[PDB]
């Protein structure tokens, strides 16, 4: 009648896991990769 | 009544994170980390 907890885990799951791998996954890139300060080779 | 909810959320999005984070970013590094290794110039 009130929806099932089905949903709750979803809704959860999903947005955690594309918040947290967009987010922390960038968040490395631009850290090794601004490390560098310079460019032009 | 009891069925362990907030324990299966953390444990549940912490694995499926953990997962394709630590594989997919360690990934990338190392496909630009040995192409532009070489040191054998």
């Amino acid at each position: 009648g009130p929806s099932k907890p089905f949903w709750v885990l979803v809704v959860v799951g999903g947005v955690l896991a594309f918040y947290s791998l967009l987010v922390t996954v960038a968040f490395i890139i631009f850290w090794v990769r601004s490390k560098r300060s310079r460019l032009l080779h």
